[PDB]
């Protein structure tokens, strides 16, 4: 949830943002994160003929950060701060996930 005022500004602006998605239920900044759907709903609920949202559910968790992770680059020009294993595979590092939804929530 929402320690810091960072974490509640954040958290209440992801779930605002991906309110609308059927399935997606963002409640902290590690586990939510690492089945790459929240990270996909944040840039999609923003511009939705960006990519077909049931091509991401087809996807593995590794798949779907990967697009994530580029479509951020390549439509907002954000860095690729975190590696999909790194989210994937492991308990995501909750200051890297801040961070760089931080820059999501800068540039959108």
């Amino acid at each position: 949830l929402q320690q810091t005022n960072s974490e509640k500004i954040l958290l209440s602006w992801v779930r605002q943002t991906t309110r609308p998605y059927s399935q997606v239920n963002v409640l902290n900044f590690t586990t939510s994160w690492t089945d790459g759907l929240a990270f996909n709903a944040v840039l999609h609920r923003h511009k939705p003929d960006l990519f077909s949202w049931d091509k991401v559910v087809k996807m593995s968790p590794i798949e779907r950060l990967e697009h994530a992770f580029s479509k951020a680059q390549t439509y907002l020009g954000i860095e690729k701060l975190l590696d999909p294993e790194d989210v994937a595979v492991r308990l995501p590092d909750k200051k890297s996930i801040i961070m760089y939804l931080t820059s999501l929530f800068e540039v959108l």
